[PDB]
């Protein structure tokens, strides 16, 4: 279902929705990745319309996660190796 992405160039390595609490994730906005990580009291929700532009606040750095579907979060994260998937499919 959904996994976590993060920086490559990081020590953070989440696996679970509470390894998220404080940290800035970013979505795109009403996917399941959305509607899970809302339901975390603590983690700061950052909502796109697309998720390039939720992977493109994490390769910044203005954003500490993005919670993404498996395919598309892998599809994107082949091309981009400042990122790592870091955990398995989360359960949600």
């Amino acid at each position: 279902g959904q996994v976590i992405v993060v920086r490559k160039d990081s020590d953070f390595r989440p696996k679970t929705y509470e390894d998220l609490v404080g940290k800035t994730v970013a979505v795109q906005i009403g996917t399941t990745g959305d509607i899970e990580v809302s339901k975390y009291d603590g983690i700061k929700v950052v909502r796109f319309d697309k998720f390039t532009d939720a992977f493109l606040e994490l390769k910044r750095g203005r954003a500490d996660a993005v919670v993404l579907d498996s395919a598309t979060a892998r599809a994107f994260v082949a091309k981009n190796p400042d990122l790592v998937i870091s955990s398995g499919v989360l359960s949600s």
